[PDB]
C-alpha cells in the first residue's frame, strides 16, 4: 500500500558552547 | 506499503554554558 | 507502511552569555 508517514521529530541538539569572557574587574 | 520517510530535525539544543569569569581589573 | 524513523539531531544551541566580572584589580 502507500508508505508510512514520516518519522517523529529528532532528538533536541547538542548544548551551545561556553559563552565569552566576562568583562574586566574594577581598578 | 513501505516505511515512511524520516522525521524532522528536532530542535536546536540548549544554551551553552555562562562564559568564564573576565580577568583582573587594572592597577 | 509502518511510521519512518526519527529526524536526525537538532543543530547546537547558542552560546551561553559572557562570564561573571573579573576580581578587582591590584592595589
Amino acid at each position: 500500500g502507500p508508505p508510512g508517514p514520516p518519522g517523529p521529530p529528532g532528538p533536541p541538539g547538542p548544548p551551545g558552547p561556553p559563552g565569552p569572557p566576562g568583562p574586566p574587574g574594577p581598578p
